[PDB]
């Protein structure tokens, strides 16, 4: 295993990075690039376990509500500034400051006074996080969270250089030269919708461990172009979907499958801007959930190890107090049936006072997402005779803004867990939660969801049954959204590229331990 001369890793992504502002990032792509150009207090190691990163150690109080983090004196930002505990004070106050309008403010609510800060009841200075020293960060929690060292390894908890963010203002995080880096790599040559480079950060304290000199990224939206780039040696890595999986499936040196605790689904928006949509109809939402044969979607279109899913909480995310997987236990979801779909759609005509309906289907502009869109559109139109579904392709940045603004009717999207617990899928759909984005509201659901939260440390077992009935109320009774599949990424990786880590929680990839052999 001899090191090569060129420590260069070439890949593609099929979207432009939405933003490099840590406080406003909502998505797995920004998380990937931030998770390689920043460093939180902790990071996930090669087997997804939280280890000291920007902190060199941490202590946990008797009652589990106070944390003390000890930082590295030699840690520096890419502009030469020392990484201080005040960078953690600033970043966390900025994520929660109402004026920031951060859609991920909620992931910091475990911090003391965080939700009061985000509501605007107390000033940001009351946030349960203090810089006693340049190298000592103490953090007070509302209550004990056993996976808190995991949460500080999540990108929304990454630090920020206040002086740099204040100087760049509203340009902060939109450009590679308007972002500053405390991670293993720096972001350079960020050509919007084209590509960007990760270069080894010479100002990083653990630069001795980083072997890659650069990771090159191109935006490529067509799987056929990705297979050509890989075969010609232009790139070292490619996801595989559809017919393109068949060619590589048998190659034990290069082919892998990433089995992701992650699900894709159709969002049903009940209120577009401030006007009701046909999706207010419980019978229409039921009819859309019954009309999609998911077996043909995953076995022919995806073709990559993805499993059909009637459930939202993915299999292998978390296990209960008896060690049984959450999704194997409850097996929640509506089972598709074309005939039940028709009969529920007949009922839906009376609820709405219409026999013909036009719903806009919001979709990614990538090659395999088009085929998924056309399949679902053909399934709904075929089984709900009189429904017109108009597909709208959008790039990811623009698609995420339409969703957060609720300027859509139905949307195809996916959720990657923020933590190894079903609440990361379920909490989204409580009334007025940041990521509902479909004006779905059920008082029955909100009560059960928030009961499960204080209960984890007290009555963990009752909580497990509570969340199972809550997903049941959400999928089968209310039919708030339509799950499609549990994701599994097919890929090829060149044999000479070693040590690349796939994670269950974002950042999805770490490259700091990756190296190239000959
Ligand atoms: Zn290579």
């Amino acid at each position: 295993e001899k090191l090569a001369a060129k420590q260069v890793f070439n890949k593609t992504e099929n979207q432009e990075i939405p933003t490099m502002d840590t406080s406003k990032s909502t998505d797995t792509l920004g998380s990937q690039i931030l998770g390689n150009t920043m460093e939180g207090l902790y990071r996930l190691d090669k087997e997804n376990k939280p280890i000291p990163a920007a902190a060199e150690s941490s202590t946990k109080s008797e009652d589990g509500k106070k944390y003390t983090f000890k930082l590295r004196k030699d840690a520096k930002w890419s502009n030469g500034d020392s990484v201080t505990a005040k960078d953690f004070v600033f970043a966390w106050q900025r994520l929660l400051d109402p004026k920031t309008a951060a859609e991920y403010a909620f992931i910091a609510f475990p911090i003391k006074n965080a939700e009061a800060v985000n509501k605007g009841e107390k000033p940001v200075t009351e946030l349960g996080v203090k810089a006693v020293d340049d190298l000592t960060l103490e953090v007070e929690l509302e209550q004990a969270v056993p996976y808190f060292l995991n949460l500080v390894a999540f990108p929304s908890y990454y630090p920020l250089n206040e002086k740099f963010v204040k100087e760049k203002g509203d340009k902060y995080g939109l450009e590679s030269d308007t972002t500053v880096y405390n991670g293993p790599f720096v972001l350079t040559d960020w050509k919007h919708e084209q590509g960007w480079k990760l270069k080894k950060n010479d100002q990083y304290w653990d630069k001795k461990t980083v072997k890659l000199d650069e990771i090159n990224y191109s935006v490529v939206k067509e799987p056929a172009t990705n297979v050509n780039l890989y075969d010609s040696g232009q790139i070292d890595f490619s996801l595989l979907t559809g017919e393109f999986v068949d060619k590589y499936r048998n190659n034990k040196e290069e082919y892998g499958v990433y089995n992701e605790p992650s699900t894709f689904f159709i969002r049903l928006n009940q209120k577009r801007g401030g006007q009701d949509t046909p999706l207010k109809s419980k019978k229409l939402r039921e009819a859309i959930a019954l009309s999609i044969d998911k077996k043909n979607l995953t076995n022919v279109i995806l073709n990559d190890g993805s499993k059909p899913a009637d459930y939202l909480v993915p299999k292998g995310l978390a296990a209960g107090p008896d060690g049984k997987d959450f999704q194997e236990t409850f097996k929640n979801g509506v089972k598709p049936d074309a005939k039940k779909a028709a009969a529920a759609w007949e009922e839906a005509k009376k609820e709405l006072g219409k026999d013909q309906v036009t719903i806009e289907f919001l979709n990614y502009d990538t090659g395999n997402a088009k085929k998924v869109g056309e399949y679902v559109k053909d399934q709904i139109e075929k089984n709900l005779k009189g429904v017109t579904v108009n597909i709208k392709l959008q790039p990811f940045k623009q698609k995420l803004k339409l969703e957060s603004d609720q300027d859509y009717d139905i949307s195809y999207g996916g959720w990657s867990p923020d933590y190894a617990d079903p609440m990361t899928y379920l909490d989204m759909f409580e009334s007025k939660h940041s990521h509902n984005q479909m004006s779905f509201s059920d008082q029955k659901y909100d009560e059960i969801i928030k009961k499960a939260g204080g209960e984890l440390m007290t009555d963990a077992k009752k909580r497990w049954e509570e969340l199972g009935k809550a997903e049941e109320l959400l999928l089968e009774e209310d039919v708030a959204l339509v799950p499609l599949y549990q994701s599994a990424r097919s890929y090829v990786m060149k044999p000479h590229v070693k040590g690349v880590v796939k994670h269950n929680i974002s950042p999805e990839y770490s490259y700091k331990w990756a190296y190239v052999t000959e």
